[PDB]
């Protein structure tokens, strides 16, 4: 529910920790935090997906893309994936 | 783990202050379940403590409040949000 939405949002959040860690900006307790979040969302995704029909199931990967989009919208940024898609103004 | 420089302390505080801002924005979608609300409140509480401790560890002209650090965090979040590996 609010559980699905919250999972997808948290999957975007995870993707951002990951991107930041890739750029060597995430500190060591931050990377512990990233590992806890990934394990926790994995277990939460397994459970949520097990309680829905086949066609209402989504991998972590798909969900990350959903949460990244949510994050863009909330921060008032163009919602399109990737570096392509900006408007001029 | 990934090896990082001393710059990552402040960067991670700023980053996480951007994260917190996002949770806060998402919350106003009432889309945030109880474990999500607890994660947000705990984030804010721990970040305030880290900010106070880090600021107390720095000159004065480098000290920054939570609201200033969120502003830095959101700047970083634009860059990150549009470069997908
Ligand atoms: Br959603
Ligand atoms: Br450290
Ligand atoms: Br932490
Ligand atoms: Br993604
Ligand atoms: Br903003
Ligand atoms: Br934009
Ligand atoms: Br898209
Ligand atoms: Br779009
Ligand atoms: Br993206
Ligand atoms: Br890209
Ligand atoms: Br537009
Ligand atoms: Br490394
Ligand atoms: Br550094
Ligand atoms: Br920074
Ligand atoms: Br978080
Ligand atoms: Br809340
Ligand atoms: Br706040
Ligand atoms: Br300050
Ligand atoms: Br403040």
């Amino acid at each position: 529910g609010a559980t699905n939405a919250t999972i997808n949002f948290e999957a975007g959040i995870l993707e951002c920790y990951e991107r930041f860690s890739w750029q060597r900006a995430l500190d060591y307790p931050g990377q512990d935090r990233l590992h806890r979040l990934k394990r926790k969302l994995e277990s939460r995704i397994k459970t949520h997906n097990k309680s829905e029909p086949e066609n209402k199931r989504m991998s972590l990967e798909e969900r990350k893309a959903i949460g990244v989009k949510m994050m863009k919208v909330l921060l008032f940024m163009d919602p399109s994936a990737g570096i392509e898609g900006f408007e001029p103004y």
